[PDB]
Order: structure tokens, then sequence, then C-alpha cells
RNA sequence: GGAGUGUUU
């Protein structure tokens, strides 16, 4: 439970394809670095003020101390010199001036570029000398453009509700085969629009002029207003934070002020402001910011202060992202087009830091070979068993059958939506419709519903679903129309999946009215898994040997609520396979710490799916493999130490001597690397991306580890993204080949579609699972979360 | 229905 494995081979499977990656080769000097540390005062000013700090403070000690040099500084503690500076062992005390900083240096380290080219060929990498160069590399653009993250953005396209889109890059400095690459991307984010307070407030109440709003703000604004401004930085017409929004109005809302002989009196803030700054508060109707620690008893009113500039957006609404998606979406010609520009504007080669330490970065995109692995062959069953070929990481049912269909004798409609808007014509058409394509689809919903009726609101729900399951013998599904994003789907999950063991299929009410066969078709594959059916199966002699032996899959994602919110627990989900196809999945959920990344209880759920797995399969896996979504490089030590060893003791407190193979590997959507095809001939579809399957485990891959890229999906729009897989642990000793090709065939057998999806069916399956218990809403959370015995065994998060 | 696409008061 320690050191991933090293890479035991290089994958030779599938067709060659001539890639470019946007990986830029770095030269790299054999030279030591000298690394200095800052612990100024005072200590916790802004990464920026610290920049201007050490920036001035270079310039002004150039005489006596940096001399022509040109160091390089991180924000925080650290800076950087291709030449020692002549101060030795001893720490150095220095003023800054701006407004008054004490500045103390001394030297740390020797950063040997030596050892990292060294470790670039086997001897199996310091992360100190990589974020060093990474420090080198982004220290002008820190200085030049508004650092996020990885990332740089400048100020320019809203979004509503005071948002903006800023177009910006990432950059970061990666560790390869036999060099150092710089990792270049386009970026864009959503930003607060800088603007007043007041004009904010009328974004997001939907006002046109403030005037509108003569009167004090209902309880129902301000709470909403409340939600959008709180945690957000606010600047005086000096910087504050909003922590709150007050009840009551500027005109009422009151503060202890001490008067000069010692009392202290309840003052109100416009009276304050008024005799104070000599201002009559415009809208002494509106409430103010509390700002500060609470106690402080800060309030701000709204029409003096403005949402800071450079503000990054931390949830949004789904037209603000349905109008970001379509502004930051273009095809994969045009993206490499985009960041040659931007390598082109970065001028690397001419950057006098990154001349100082000698780096050079070459202008060309680095070549990549991939290979377009085969896709599997996809069984269906019905009278003619037929057999599907993924062209393109698509297929279709047209002529083919479910390979275990469930027949639909007993099933009901719920129609929570106006009888005049969904009217009985609506449901009868619909209803032929549906059985049509379910009866061709090897799924036969013989007859019509059993029952039919019509409600509205959440709190009729569960008396109507308290019915229909004791007065229908063997109901098995309830059909549910809703009148859009009304909060009442969340009201049929929890009561359908908790309460009652019912399976609940909800659709749309515009998908009533005008059905297609295309969309009815994809509803009958959520439907047939619902009712525990098998849609389709891997071809069993198209598998990989490790389905020679019993082997569970699982896949494990953990969501976590906004930054900030708190009180909101993180929720991890776990699911696993429960036949040899692999088809069917059984989940466990789990409310934990607030932002936990490490699943708390992982041996438990982990326990939870072996047994389930022995008693579907009467067989106890001998292979356990364990796709983890939702994991950073900075975090894999962490993550593989307790949950490496929590699925061991699962398996031990099981039985003592049970040892099954443990594979861990970590699926990562979260990268900006990006692959183009080379030849235009190889380009998909309108987006131009790389085809289904292309792999790359050579030239940007980890030079020691195992790891790969698997584009395993088609790209609809915009520049696909590859999954990245790092093989953690391997106690089953997967060769490139085996385990790639094992990854891509799990692509297949997600059920939602018939379409290889971006990750594998495990891994997919533990988000819906964990984004299902969102819907659901300490003892309490957890049982809130927790499912239905009869739902226990299903696969309700489809 | 679905996948993919962007994240001092």
């Amino acid at each position: 439970a320690f050191k991933p494995p090293p890479r035991p081979d290089f994958g030779t499977s599938g067709r060659t394809i001539k890639l470019q990656a946007n990986f830029f080769e770095m030269d790299i000097p054999k030279i030591d670095i000298y690394h200095y540390e800052l612990d100024i005062k005072p200590e916790k000013c802004p990464r920026r003020v610290n920049r201007e700090i050490v920036e001035h403070m270079v310039q002004h000690f150039k005489t006596q101390i940096f001399g022509d040099r040109k160091p390089v500084f991180d924000g925080r503690k650290n800076l950087y010199t291709a030449m020692p500076l002549p101060i030795g062992r001893d720490k150095v005390e220095l003023e800054v001036t701006l407004r008054i900083f004490k500045v103390s240096i001394k030297w740390v380290s020797c950063v040997s570029l030596q050892a990292l080219h060294d470790a670039l060929s086997g001897r199996l990498v310091p992360f100190e000398t990589i974020q060093a160069l990474d420090v080198v590399m982004r220290h002008l653009p820190s200085m030049r453009y508004t650092p996020v993250g990885r990332s740089f953005f400048t100020a320019s396209n809203p979004l509503g509700g005071g948002r903006e889109v800023w177009f910006g890059f990432h950059q970061s400095v990666r560790p390869s085969l036999w060099k150092m690459m710089l990792n270049i991307d386009v970026s864009a984010t959503a930003f607060y629009k800088a603007q007043p307070v007041i004009e904010f407030v009328c974004e997001v109440l939907d006002f046109k002029s403030i005037e509108e709003q003569q009167k004090p703000l209902t309880d129902s604004q301000r709470v909403k207003f409340t939600k959008e401004i709180k945690g957000l930085k606010v600047e005086i017409t000096r910087k504050y934070r909003v922590c709150n929004v007050t009840r009551r109005p500027a005109s009422h809302q009151t503060f202890p002020l001490q008067q000069e002989s010692g009392q202290t009196v309840e003052c109100t803030v416009a009276q304050y402001f008024k005799d104070r700054h000599k201002l009559v508060l415009r809208y002494p109707h509106l409430p103010c910011l509390q700002v500060g620690q609470e106690q402080k008893h800060t309030y701000l009113p709204l029409e003096v202060c403005n949402i800071v500039a450079g503000q990054r957006c931390i949830k949004l609404t789904d037209n603000q992202t349905s109008t970001m998606i379509r502004a930051t979406a273009r095809s994969a010609p045009d993206r490499q087009e985009e960041i040659s520009k931007l390598m082109r504007s970065a001028d690397f080669n001419t950057d006098p830091y990154v001349r100082e330490f000698g780096i050079m970065v070459k202008d060309e995109m680095t070549d990549v070979t991939g290979r377009v692995l085969q896709p599997p062959s996809i069984l269906y069953g019905g009278r003619n068993k037929a057999i599907a070929t993924p062209v393109q990481g698509v297929w279709d049912m047209r002529n083919k059958q479910f390979h275990t269909g469930i027949e639909i004798k007993v099933w009901a409609i719920a129609c929570f939506a106006p009888q005049r808007q969904c009217t009985e014509v609506h449901l009868k058409s619909f209803t032929e419709q549906l059985r049509k394509i379910s009866r061709d689809a090897g799924m036969p919903i013989q007859g019509q519903p059993c029952f039919c009726k019509y409600a509205q609101g959440a709190d009729s729900v569960e008396p109507m679903f308290r019915h229909l399951k004791n007065t229908y013998a063997g109901l098995q599904l309830v059909v549910v129309i809703l009148p859009g994003k009304t909060p009442v789907y969340a009201e049929v999950k929890r009561v359908g999946d908790t309460v009652l063991g019912m399976a609940t299929q909800c659709v749309q009410m515009k998908n009533v009215q005008r059905t297609t066969p295309q969309t009815l078709s994809n509803l009958c594959l959520k439907i047939n898994v619902k009712l525990g059916g098998v849609n389709n199966i891997l071809l069993p002699q198209g598998r990989p040997p490790v389905f020679q032996q019993p082997v569970i899959f699982l896949g494990a994602d953990v969501t976590h609520p906004p930054a900030g919110d708190g009180k909101k627990p993180s929720i991890a989900a776990v699911v696993g396979s429960m036949d040899a196809h692999p088809n069917r999945y059984c989940a466990t959920v789990r409310v934990q710490q607030h932002r936990q990344e490490i699943i708390q209880d992982l041996a438990a759920m982990v326990r939870e799916l072996l047994i389930q797995f022995y008693k579907s399969t009467r067989f106890k896996p001998t292979r356990i493999i364990f796709y983890r979504d939702g994991v950073s490089e900075g975090q894999f030590q962490q993550v593989l130490h307790h949950e490496l060893l929590a699925i061991r003791e699962a398996c031990i407190k099981l039985e003592k001597d049970y040892q099954p193979g443990i594979t861990f590997i970590v699926v990562q959507k979260r990268h900006h690397t990006r692959l183009f095809c080379t030849d235009k001939n190889e380009r998909v579809g309108k987006s131009g991306n790389i085809p289904a399957g292309t792999t790359v485990d050579t030239k940007i891959t980890h030079p020691t580890e195992f790891d790969f890229y698997l584009c395993s999906h088609a790209g609809i729009q915009g520049t696909s993204r590859p999954s990245h897989y790092h093989v953690l642990w391997d106690d089953n000793r997967f060769s490139s080949d085996e385990l790639q090709i094992l990854t891509y065939q799990l692509c297949h057998t997600y059920v939602r579609c018939t379409r290889s999806v971006s990750i594998p069916a495990p891994a997919y399956y533990a988000h819906l699972v964990a984004f299902r218990a969102r819907y659901h809403l300490h003892q309490a959370l957890a049982k809130a979360v927790q499912v239905h015995q009869d739902t226990l065994r299903t696969m309700y998060f489809a």
C-alpha cells in the first residue's frame, strides 16, 4: 500500500495513427538552481502584493544583493535564481516600502536539474525540481495576467446574474519519458462582472431599474440576494468580504457606536453615513451587507459597494451553463489553432526569465503515435440474437432486441402536469408509441396501463404511491410526467427509491406531446435495466483473459458541494458488478465530511458489494478491479494509502485467507491534455476529433509509471477530452494492452445509451449514484441517503 | 430520453 508499479510494457494493439498533443518540449540545462525562502511580514498578504513586494525589492537592492540576476517568485515564500545570490548560508533582513514590509531572505537548497534528467530515464521524479521549473515558466505571466489556479486570464460575454465568461489559458510543466513538457491549453471560466451592488441586485432579482423596488425587499427576495452575494468581495466608492445580508433596511439597521464621552449608543447605518460621511443614502429602504467577522457589526449600504473585479465564480443556472457551453465549445482543428496562437503570443524563447534559466521551448506540438483499439462486439438477444458492431463509437438497436428483456404486464401512469397541457389523447398516443418501440426492443409492454391519473404538488407523490403498491399486485413501473424543472422530481425519487421499493421513470411533458422513436428507444433502455433486465452484453468470446476467473469491477466517485458553503456533506458512492457479462451493478452510497476526498467508509461499502456479488453469482472474486474517479495527482498517495488498505480490510473482515488481486486505477477527465489528428482524413465528424478508441501510452505519459490516455468516446461537439488512467496498484500484473482493451470494453457496457462513453461504466454509475443522492437530500442525512431493501439490489440510478 | 462539450461599522 505504498508505491505505484512500474510500466509493465507498451501497448501494441490497434491500428496506428499520427497525433499531435498540446505538449511542447522543454530543453533544460543541467545547471543547479538556487532556492531561497522569503518570510515577509505581514505574512498573510495576497500573492499579488507579495509579488509586488518582491518586484520592488529586487530592483531596490540590485546594487548590493541581486545584481544582474533575474529571480523568479512563486507568490508565497519561494524565490529562485539561475545563479547563487551573494548571501551565503546566512539570513538577511531587509525593509520594503510600497506600505512597509519586513522581508527576510535565506538560502535553503540547491535544486539539481541534473537530478531531474536522470529521473527522466529510470531512477524511479523529484517534485521540488518540477515545481521550480513551473515557477520559472509562469513567473512572467503571473505579473502580466490574473492568475487563477494554473490558469491566466485578462478582461476582454455575459451569462446573466452578474456573470461573465473570460477567456484565458492553462499552463503547467509536466514530466515525460525523456524530456520536460510544457502543457498549454485554452481556458474559459465564469467571472462576476465588476459592478455596483445595486446593479448586481437588479440582475439577480431581474430589475431593469432599481427604482422599480421603491419598497423594502420581501423575505423571498432578500434570501435569493443573500445566496448570490455571500462570500463575495466588495469595495468602497477598501476591500471587504460579504458574510451575510441584513434583515433590516439601512434606515433601521443599528450598531453600537461609542461616543467621545465613553458611553456607547445604538446608531443606524443610515444616520451614521449621514453624520460621518455626509451621505444621505439614496436607497435607505434596502438592506446592508454584513462584512467582517460577524462580531464586527460592520454593515455597508448597497449603494456604496461594488463587486470587486477578477472574482471567479464558484453553481451556475442551467441557462448560464448553456450559454457558457455555447461560447466555449469549438472544433478540434480550431482549438489546435488557438493553442498555436497562444504559443505565438506567449513567445517563451524571448521571455527574459526563462532565458535567464537557459530554458528553451519547442514551438510545435509533440508528435505522438496513437493506437485505435478495436471496439468490442455487442451481443443482443431476442429471436435473432443480433450482434452489433460499434462504428465511430456508436451503434443502434435497429433489428435488435434486449439480451434479457422484461415483459411488462402491470404498470401505471402518474401525470404531474395540467390535464389541458398533457391531455388524455397525449397519454394515449404516447402509450401507443411506447408500446410499439418496446415491442421491437424485446421489452414487450403487453397491454394498456392498469392505472392512469392526474396530480400536482410534491405532497401528492407519496400517498398516490402508497396506493399503487398495495392495490396492484406485481406493479412493475410507474411512469411520471413532469412539467419542466419542478422540484417534485426529487420527491418522486425519494419515495420511489427510499420509502417504497418502486421503480419510477420520469419524462418531461414536452417529450410526451411530441414523441420520436429515438427518444422512446432511449427511454426503453432505462426502463429495462430498472426492472432487472439486461439490455446487452459484451461478446463473451471477445473479452480479455481477466474474465477467465470470477472478477468484480468497482467504480468509485465522490461529489462535493460548493466550497465554502459548508455544513453540506460530500457524497461518496461505490458500485460493483454483479455478473460475469459484466452488466448489472449494485450501488452503495454514503454521506461524509464536507469536501473530504477520501472515501471514509470504503471498507464497509466494499464489503457490502462483495457480499452481494457472492449472493448473485455464488462466486468469490479472485480479482478486484477498482476504477477511482475524481482524484488529482497531488492526492494519489493519500487516496492510495487509505483506500487500498480499506479494500484489503474488507476482504480480511470477510474471511481470513481471502486475498484477491487488486488493481487500483485512477480515472481523470479534469486535465488539459488534448490530442489532434495529424492527418485530416482521420478526423471524425464536424468537430474533427480523434476517433473513438485512440490510445496513447508513450511520449506524453509518465516516465516510469503505468498510465495511459484513452479517448473511448466519439466527440459530438467541441474538442474531446481523452480520459487518463493511472494505475496506482496492480497485484494482477496486467499488460498494457489487456488493461487498455479492458477499460475500453467497459466503456461499451454503459446501459443508458448505445454509445461508447468517455469513462468505464462502473465509474460512470458511481457518479450517477452520488448524483441521485443529491436529490435524496447527521444520522438523518445518512438515513435520507439510505435506499429501500427492495431498491437496494436494483439499478435505480439509471 | 441520451451522450458529448465549458468549469472601521
